[PDB]
RNA sequence: GGUGGCAGAGAAAGGCGAAAGCCUUGUGAGGCCAUC
């Protein structure tokens, strides 16, 4: 149900980046708080898992991100996404709120996301 | 308890059970507010 294919090296970079931002910035795990952050203009980068069932849970997020000028990327499993964020290791979506020390790796990854 | 609104937790909570253990929880546990 993805809107564009994300190659594995980008998914790997996105998740490694989320692990680092966890340490010095601010992350939100879960679709209700991810959606809220997007709507409030506070999300820097949104992660959407591809194995979300029922898929309607995350179906509105890509469009809302585009309307809010928020870049978003898909990753393979909500388990990988949850583990990268920490805490309870499952999440259908997540958002970076504060970039911490990773502004340059994030901007470089979003450049690649637009390239797709 | 119903409805509406917050917030965000797994070395974690609440539910059921004599017990074994099971159920539910970032797909939102406990909690808070308003309202019926
Ligand atoms: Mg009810
Ligand atoms: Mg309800
Ligand atoms: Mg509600």
């Amino acid at each position: 149900y993805v809107r564009f294919e994300v190659p594995e090296d980008m998914q790997n970079e996105a998740l490694s980046l989320l692990e680092k931002v966890r340490e010095s910035g601010k992350v939100k795990k879960g679709t209700n708080r991810t959606t809220h952050a997007v709507y409030r203009g506070l999300a820097k980068l949104v992660y959407i898992a591809e194995d979300v069932d029922p898929p309607e849970i995350v179906a509105h997020l890509p469009l809302l991100c585009e309307e809010k000028n928020v870049p978003y990327i898909y990753v393979k499993s909500k388990n990988d996404l949850g583990r990268a964020v920490g805490g309870w290791p499952i999440g259908a979506s997540a958002a970076i709120i504060n970039e911490g020390e990773l502004r340059k790796e994030l901007g470089s990854l979003v450049e690649k996301i637009k390239g797709l």
